[PDB]
RNA sequence: GGGCAGGGCGCCCUGGAAUGGGUUCGCCCCGAGAGAGGGGCCCGUGCCUUGGAAAGCGUCGCGGUUCCGGCGGCGUCCGG
């Protein structure tokens, strides 16, 4: 599944609740607001545990996107780049049935 | 020494931004958190004050007929 997860970021980004960054996000799931963390691959590893860890305890699905920061932020289609990215609800999508 | 200007911060909290925005002479900065608020720190050689007017100086006048840090009056102001 290459470009399905992308669709499936594409589609959830237009259709469901989104939260770009990292403290916004630590704030959602630690509120139990987020129901899926993606992460991209080049986040410094202490904040990647510490996500992992915060997930693990608020019972989250995690994925680590195949690409970097700037690969996840052009899939999410903003123009900067994002590290760590939460979904509130897909709204219209399978993304979190995966 | 004390206080206050005034400079700097790659320091913090709230919040999350595309219709992209902030900003420099140039740059540069931002979901690894911008703008917008509220704070914290450092340097403060500048100003005020303690020192400090008692001293210094500029003038006018008396002295020791001299050997005198001699004695007196006034001023040492306001701005760009
Ligand atoms: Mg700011
Ligand atoms: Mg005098």
């Amino acid at each position: 599944s290459l470009e399905s997860i992308n669709s499936r970021l594409q589609l959830v980004m237009k259709s469901g609740k989104y939260v770009l960054g990292y403290k916004q996000s630590l704030k959602m799931i630690r509120q139990g607001k987020a129901k899926l963390v993606i992460l991209a691959n080049n986040c410094p590893a202490l904040r990647k545990s510490e996500i992992e860890y915060y997930a693990m305890l608020a019972k989250t699905g995690v994925h680590h996107y195949s690409g970097n920061n700037i690969e996840l932020g052009t899939a999410c289609g903003k123009y900067y780049r994002v590290c760590t990215l939460s979904i509130i609800d897909p709204g219209d999508s399978d993304i979190i049935r995966s």
